[PDB]
């Protein structure tokens, strides 16, 4: 029960690729997945000391039926788009998902050109993005980002598919969300309303005090507890992309969950509000362009094509 | 002494190649920003010493030139000159404002240009925007090891920088970009031999072919000149990769510093128009230019005191 | 699953070890802090992933323990005991909190240790706080390379984390510290030979020394401890070399860890009281222990879970 | 049970090391033998942590029963000599084998000195090889090597005794051969026709797709089913050598293997050929001058004596 | 022609400042040292070539200047001036001898230190020893971007080498060391902005104030000195972050090169004692000036023929 | 304005020396080589920008250059001296062409190497091929630092660069090698201290012995020589270690640069012949030379113009 490298740390550059399957596309497809662990080893062996190259493939709902027959992963659907009261959480096109990391760009590059060439003429492009570390894994809002992401075996619990979905072990369920940034309107507040939208001291990224840490803070909303009273958990894999002479200046989001309900919830609080908190502070400054749900399987179950 | 800008500095894994155009009434704003630039760069330069290497190189056109000073002019100084060929075309397109940016790491050159940017807003109007990575060991889209004949040390400062010539503006040089894009299918269509035939070297080993094989229209016979005196004519090249997967966009972005456009024009001319012995550039079968600008870079200090 | 602190990791090239007591009612700052020091840790080191290699590890002392927590106690905790050999002295010294603070960068450890204090001021008196460093070749302040026989893998597991023989804190650790200062003089004045024959080990080749010429009485020889199993009892070290140049201290931060002190303990005995073959450790001649204190390191769980 | 370290990565330095013990020899190598992972800690520690030495010791087939009394590794015998139509695997004296990496060649020569100095007078040199990484993990002949090395799981699987000889699990069996390379035959051909040979491309080392990939090249050889239907798989550790004044370039082979059967295969269908093809056309342009085989034990097994 | 010290080396990760006094007839041996100064650099630093950097300078005082040579003096040579502003003093403090150790690496600076304090042993008494390091992205213990507008190159060097003006110590420099501690207590209790307004740059960026919002008492304000031809007055700047988190020390080690002390004594003048416009430098209400002591730090042949 | 080799450029981590003799009438595919000899390093060198450092110095002997060559020669050229002293012997032995080929990785050294002789094949017969590998903290095979005293800035230029006293081939330089296999046995033998007194400084730390402990015949007093004038006279040495541990082969590849070989040569015969206080160098007590050429080091431009 092998997974792909979906616990794997983030890296310096990062390839997003989503495609959608055009019509009769689906044997060139299936051909690929079969292959995309052979095109892996192929480019990241020229690096091997300290290249980490590595690429998770992930099947949207729509189009695992289209490409297998028998049964589906328990969680997989389309992206539930969210209309709340201000902001708005999209659902886009999107069936196949290449999530490619390395140390290097010239390798995500290599990889994302071999992929696309063999599905030249089968899917058509709908999001490409390149990610870049941003000085001491900051983000475009200038935070560190990513400080609370599980590690060890709790990022092996909040991540992996298990006994609950047998079939399906050693997958994980994928949430991208493109996210444009209102830089001008960010840059407008003291760096203490930043860090009270955030939840964080900006320099230092320690966390502020419970009696200090507004309701509608981002870290507030995306702290959940489960029945048992443990803490719900993803793995966040975001990197900043941009165009300065486009005024874009974005945040990829990309989280791997064991259930995809782990994170519908932190959206749901996020872009729904709750009692306490009418939205996401964070959402006043960022807006949601895409948005899309795939399930990525074992390593194994690609091979086996 | 006139202190140069980063002109003779090498390669860097990173790039960020940004063209504007000054909007009316934009040229007050510019000038601030112009003095102001040196400054900005060491801003976010020092901030990763000693392995960041951020540098900036700002370039103005020749209608910009006017529009922001008075008195003399660089002497090389004016539009870019389109080349049509009987069958390949260098266009020239527009831009007032070079911004070449180079670090170990894109996240410098981005902060950079955002800093730039921010100062220009609402006064420049962006035209081109690349971002540039090393590709492998030193190579281009094609494949090929690129850069490799760069001058280097005393024989770059004489290539490059403006002397004595036009001694107003000693310490600055001439820069040509132009944005290739390339036909990978077609590219790859050829066998390494016939690539090797086309660019005018070794493409594993980077060995220049021998003189008895050399194709008169290989791009390295093409874009060996020798002036009267039968001195080489040199420039020094900063290309970067850049690209799209899911546009096929696999381009060369091309940038070329010289003391003299003259020395750069005659190897664009030699190129598209040819000569006796080649009707044109075999490389340019495979690239497509789709911007083309000349800017003049001054002094470090010209740029200070404004 | 009961998840450990970082007893287990290698050395790194810079450390900062911080020794507390707890000033009379500060135990309420303290647990609070005791619950966050996980969190503060990601807080300052996911800055300098993936190099920076930040850890912390906390310990508690036998009479702090008491005065934190009701329930039960680890079965081998107690007070640092004090011995009083012929010649030399082990000194128990105040200690209720243990901070081992260990980076590739000592700014990662500077900048952990003053969020800890920060938070600890008024309910905590520093005892002591040492800057360890990295010495060439993994050297000590005698010039011997210093770590080599640590365990590895499964082994240093055995050796240094509590299991099914005290259930309640499977995970945990026990650490002893002694800061030990160095008569440099007094050490340069031997040959290279006799410093072999002091520790037990090649200078420059860091190789072991034969058995048949392996002085009874070397540091070596003492402290190889056979289990009644006859395999080998092992500890793992941490030591950092650190000094002052002009107050002519050169040190050895002396860290230990194992999964119970009665290992620790016997090596300590003899070393300071000696056996029958060897009157103490020749290396005692050239070291003077100024600190002496031992703490549990709970298993991480039971941090967070207060 | 603790392996030697018979599954770690390719370095950028390696020695290779293949002595005889000579007549009455016996007592000096077995406390040698006691003694290597101290020898490798000693030099080993002071390059902490970049330094990546690893010395893996192998004991051959007629050496084993010279050296030890009881129960021998099952897989265990002298290198099966094969004589082709055209090209010859020979098989060549070696009693141990001392295969040393790190990222440094005066960590593997300090460790090699520390060795020969305790054996002088008991062992006979046979091979002394210096290995050097060569640009993007290539070799001699300019194509990417090593791309299909197990990793993981797979490699544990394919590398390690286990159940099936339970006295030497841990254990390992290594197949080295010394390969000299006509470089200038080889430079006549064209990439394709290189490529052609190997059976991957040259500068992206994308593996040939299955319609054109010939019969009788490198990897075609190489792949080898078994009755299941899985795949059977080595783990490679070559390293490039040479010496430009004399001519040679080289490849140094070293293979690990669970069991030799599967090592021994492959070299039968490259030597001797199959049905489709007369023989590895990679043999044209290569030439073995050394074969040994050695049981690599666990490293308890060392110890314990 | 004159060879310097190494007085224009960037800045390193680990810094050793060591000032010593010369005891009564200790002069011999110091004179001994001085001469064998640069063998000792060369004798720890080949073993940590390529990237060790180790370099180390050597600063005489002007009373101790009297004591070990006859024949003339630096021009600019006195000792320390101290400053009693009305609010803020600067403090002068005994110190004959500077040694400043620079490398990227701790263990080199102490190894020479150890060497140069070896052979100095009854011969000097110490002042100050401070262990420097970097602190992230070139930070101070304020949390700002520090040596950002140092200069580089031909400005370096005009800045920084005594010249013409003075022959006989051509290549030579004058160092000013001041040891500042901090109280962070009172800084943290700023909001960022505040403390954006006592420095003079953005906090997170290090973009510098627009000049219509820099207030006339900021840290870059009070430190920007233009001289009598209106051309910029310029020092070059190697201060380390130090500190021990128990003892609540937070501290700036300033190190200062210039060609001429009368710039350096400006500067400090204007902060002091202030200006029309302003007070004094805001920064001092956060900062304790402890030592203050002024080196000529000669060329490297003048010590060589000793 | 004459151009020199990399003849001043710093030890590397690997180096590839290359000895051989121009066979009957390679004379032709000598010079043509010769020519190209800076394009194929530049070729090779690109594809590691910016962290290869590959360089390749080119030497040519004196029988060599009488049949490459018409006109003047250098004036110091000639065949290197045999010297038979009482008890050690430095034997020439032949070699027509040198390439000292450095980089800081193996790869590029043997790329380079590959492509020089696939050009030179069956004209040239390999007389001697060695692979240099740094060892440890810039050791040798007798287990001490090796390189300190090199001269580094103007005093390198001024010991190894021909001026004007050979105006010709101003920009050139002598290069001398010779291949050194060691006694390890007997050298083992000696004790540390024993050792020191051999070389003339200390073993584990790289410092000079001081002047009334270092023998007459001690490596460090015979190697340094005071010309008439009273000026120090020095060499710039790029020795590499090599070996093979199965044939108990450890070696100390010698090459010395200088300006004129009488330099090298007066250290040779002081080594070799010795002087009125000592025998010999002791050195060669435990060190045979195997090989011994002479070769000069044209400028660059010499090469280029063939
Ligand atoms: C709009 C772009 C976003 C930005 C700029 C952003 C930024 C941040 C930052 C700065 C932190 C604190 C440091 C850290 O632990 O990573 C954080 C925490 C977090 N974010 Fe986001 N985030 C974004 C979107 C999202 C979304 C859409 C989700 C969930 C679907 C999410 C889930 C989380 C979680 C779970 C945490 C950790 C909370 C904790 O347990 O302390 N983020 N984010
Ligand atoms: C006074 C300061 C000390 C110094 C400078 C020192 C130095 C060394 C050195 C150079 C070695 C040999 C290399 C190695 O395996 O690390 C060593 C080994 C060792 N030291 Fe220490 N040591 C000191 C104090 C202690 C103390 C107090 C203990 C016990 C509590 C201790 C326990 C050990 C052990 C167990 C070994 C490994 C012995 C073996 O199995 O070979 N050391 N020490
Ligand atoms: C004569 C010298 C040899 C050279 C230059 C060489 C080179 C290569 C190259 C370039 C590849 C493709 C890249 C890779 O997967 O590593 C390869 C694959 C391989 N080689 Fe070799 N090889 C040699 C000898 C051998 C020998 C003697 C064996 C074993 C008997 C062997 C077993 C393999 C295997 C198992 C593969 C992987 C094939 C696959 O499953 O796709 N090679 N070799
Ligand atoms: C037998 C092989 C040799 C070895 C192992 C060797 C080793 C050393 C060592 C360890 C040093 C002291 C550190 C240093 O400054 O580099 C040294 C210095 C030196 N060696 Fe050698 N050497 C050898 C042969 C030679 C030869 C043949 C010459 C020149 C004829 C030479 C010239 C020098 C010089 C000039 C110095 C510096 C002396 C000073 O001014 O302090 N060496 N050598």
């Amino acid at each position: 029960p092998e997974p792909q490298m979906v616990l794997s740390p983030l890296t310096s550059a990062a390839i997003f690729l989503v495609v959608t399957i055009d019509s009769g596309g689906e044997d060139t497809v299936r051909d690929l997945l079969s292959d995309v662990a052979s095109l892996e080893r192929a480019v990241g062996f020229r690096a091997q000391p300290d290249g980490r190259l590595s690429c998770v493939t992930g099947i949207g709902s729509e189009a695992w039926d289209r490409l297998f027959s028998g049964a589906r992963p328990a969680g997989l659907h389309p992206f539930r788009e969210l209309d709340g009261p201000v902001h708005r959480a999209v659902a886009t096109p999107g069936d196949l998902l290449f999530h490619i990391r390395a140390s290097r760009l010239d390798l995500c590059f290599a990889l994302a050109t071999e992929i696309m060439g063999r599905l030249r003429g089968a899917v058509t492009p709908q999001d490409e993005v390149h990610g870049f570390k941003y000085f001491d894994e900051r983000d475009m809002l200038g935070f560190v980002d990513g400080t609370e992401n599980p590690t060890g075996a709790a990022a092996r619990r909040a991540v992996l598919v298990g006994a609950e979905d047998p079939a399906f072990a050693g997958g994980s369920y994928a949430v991208v969300q493109k996210y444009l940034h209102d830089i001008d309107a960010w840059e407008g507040l003291s760096v203490e309303a930043q860090e009270r939208v955030i939840g964080r001291r900006k320099m230092t990224d320690v966390e502020l005090s419970d009696d200090v840490k507004p309701a509608d803070s981002h870290v507030a909303l995306t702290s959940v507890t489960g029945p048992d009273g443990s803490d719900l958990e993803i793995l966040r894999d975001n990197m900043p992309f941009g165009s300065v002479g486009r005024e874009e200046f974005g945040t990829y989001f990309i989280g791997y969950a064991r259930t995809p309900e782990v994170t519908e919830t932190m959206l749901e609080r996020m872009f729904l509000g709750t009692a306490s908190a009418p939205h996401d502070r964070i959402l006043d400054f960022s807006t949601a362009v895409t948005g899309s749900l795939f399930f990525t399987p074992a390593a194994d179950f690609l091979e086996d094509l």
